């Protein structure tokens, strides 16, 4: 028996996503497919263009049997924390056998070699990393240079370690690294990256990136959106829009984020995860000097910062995601498995997950405190509660930006049950 | 010599305000007139419809020599705290000899008699108050009923105490009580309020209430607005509107406030000043179950809560005005005198204030930390910093709601110097 895991966001689910999913299923020939998916906010620090319940339904119609929520504390982190949460969730199901992820190099052996070095921390590598951590290098840069120097000493190709600027391959390394850390037996595979680069922004016809498609949506070119998307993905996108639950764009939240930063002092940002390299002063000063979130982001931007990093820090700030909370989450991992949706076939593997899972399974959110109280699993209960409260908080915040005022009431985590799709 | 103080909001400055200000000056015949004025937020929990720099200038043109800011922590409180701050600021100038306030009863001897009882706290009054509170009445009702029983026991007419159901006289008593508490020698005077009461939301000619006039602005009835205001007031209003710095309404901030409350749990609100009687839970639940701030207010509101109390609580929440901070402020008072503007004539009295003031005087905001570091005056340093940080924070937040994005940059407390007008 084999169960395919995939780590996904689907913002929106497009033709490239379908190609990847179909290829993964053809490669692994799984009996069941489980997706761990980012919620209402993705890894670039942007809102999903439609909410997690719609995108869970889309994934189910595209051939996922079970959709799990990647908790916000992981979903909005950079590659290291993102991968760690995703791999912990999939490993925790107790049924996942194989994981297939998109890749640029499409070389599983190189990705594995890098991860083993990061896991086993050779004495030579460690000495290099510290030297590179002086000379003021940021960790991901110092690590890259440390890895390059390790490769030379071992007579490998150091040039390869510059492959690791590509998003797909970075995540790939971190998936494997995470699996070694938690002692997972999951088998990992790559497929060569589908369609346009995740950062492209140009319309490629059939296969455009998700960022490009969201821009198409901004410009209201629906026919080009339609050409980018599977029929059911587009249909449900149109549904959410017609019913006033989309589209949701980051600039819709921009005035909130900017105003919120004007309520905060530097002491506040110092307590929030991810802040270093003068970014606290930058947030504080730029929030007072600029009048829109777009202008804010450009004021904070400098050569050594990505927009994505800045955008993530903005989400961490409004959700008050503090340093200690993230440190604990990146150690102990997710404390629950949240079910967003399943098919008829998915019911079967969920039944097995009840017996095999290493984390409490949450389906009915009204009952999550009872699940926590009743579980025999050695979870950190306080951390559990903090993590799931963040998930709920993000959904409630997100809902205020539904285009229709009528759609903004209530807590969707408690009012909407996991999607059940008949087969 | 004589110096007249007045406690004002001027949201906006209308014909009724010119009438009463002029009569105040005619009554007392002062050499100078000083106003202590609410900033960008007033006592009802609303933003001012144009900002404090615009409204300070109108005040100067209408006959005020010097305009002072009532710090936010007092300006946004109910009558007790509002009055305390205002009287502390006026007294701290070291030059104000007389204060005139508008009144329904226009009976100053009555108002002083009541203030004296609240100041001296005779045990019979305290017994009555404790009983009425034990019975479950609100503090203002309990106090009213306690004063009535007191009056009755003294052989006075208790129906006279009914005068205190009127907003102006409630305020009047608290001004006088505050003067007694701090040992002020200021002479207090009443003049009879004429024109619509503060609570009257509909339009009659002059004198329409400020509330009614703000609604005229909402409905774009600008002819009736012009007939309601002195020429210089209407001109400054139009100037602000033409530049996109007004009008500012509470509903413009409504989505922010409601989204902000969705980020907070009950433990947050328990810390905020003015929360009791299960208001923490009502804020928490209503913020999640309503989709607009108007609906939120209606949800939180019940028999025992006025709208103004709820609106004040929303401002205290968004600005994180906590219980210990307000307790200190209502004990030690304002720690500085903030000059918003003065005329060439006002120079003369401001010069005397520098010799006579009991609090540090802040004109150039860029220097306020240096003023604090150097002052001989034994102020509470941390409280000073917290109070003035709140003033700046409120201005910075307010400005995000200027209708034109071109006006939303920079910190206006630092870039706008005190208004000055040649005489």
């Amino acid at each position: 028996m084999k169960v395919l895991g995939v780590v996904v966001e689907y913002n929106p689910f497009h033709n490239g996503h379908l190609y990847h999913l179909t290829s993964a299923r053809e490669l692994v020939k799984p009996d069941y497919t489980i997706a761990v998916m980012s919620g209402n906010f993705c890894q670039r620090g942007e809102p999903a263009v439609i909410d997690k319940f719609a995108r869970a339904e889309i994934a189910l119609r595209m051939g996922v049997d079970v959709v799990l929520e990647l908790p916000v504390v992981f979903a909005t982190q950079d590659a290291g924390g993102f991968a760690f949460g995703a791999v912990c969730v999939l490993d925790a199901t107790g049924v996942v056998t194989d994981v297939v992820f998109g890749s640029e190099s499409n070389d599983i052996e190189f990705l594995q070699r890098v991860a083993r070095i990061l896991y086993e921390q050779p004495d030579e590598y460690q000495k290099f990393l510290h030297e590179e951590l002086k000379k003021g290098y940021s960790f991901p840069n110092a690590r890259k240079y440390a890895l390059m120097r390790y490769f030379s000493m071992k007579g490998w190709n150091e040039e390869e370690v510059l492959k690791l600027e590509k998003s797909n391959d970075i995540l790939g390394v971190e998936y494997i690294h995470s699996a070694l850390k938690i002692g997972s037996n999951i088998r990992f595979h790559t497929i060569k990256r589908v369609g346009a680069e995740e950062k492209d922004t140009s319309f490629r016809g059939r296969f455009s990136s998700a960022t490009a498609i969201r821009n198409l949506m901004r410009e209201k070119r629906w026919e080009e959106v339609r050409d980018s998307l599977p029929e059911d993905s587009f249909e449900i996108l149109m549904r959410e829009i017609n019913e006033g639950r989309g589209p949701v764009f980051l600039e819709n939240m921009g005035d909130f984020l900017l105003s919120f930063f004007r309520l905060k002092n530097m002491d506040f940002f110092e307590k929030i995860h991810g802040f270093s390299e003068g970014l606290e002063k930058r947030f504080h000063v730029c929030a007072r000097q600029t009048g829109s979130y777009r202008d804010f982001l450009e004021c904070v931007k400098a050569k050594r910062f990505t927009f994505s990093r800045i955008r993530r820090l903005a989400l961490f700030s409004v959700f008050e995601v503090n340093k200690e909370f993230v440190e604990k989450s990146n150690t102990k991992g997710p404390q629950y498995i949240r079910i967003l949706g399943f098919t008829e076939k998915g019911r079967e593997i969920l039944s097995l997950m009840r017996k095999k899972a290493k984390l409490p399974i949450v389906t009915n959110m009204s009952l999550y405190r009872k699940v926590l109280e009743k579980t025999d699993l050695p979870v950190d209960k306080q951390l559990f509660l903090e993590q799931i409260d963040l998930d709920v908080k993000a959904t409630n915040f997100y809902s205020m930006f539904f285009p229709s005022v009528e759609q903004r009431c209530g807590e969707r985590d408690f009012s909407i049950h996991p999607i059940f799709l008949r087969t």
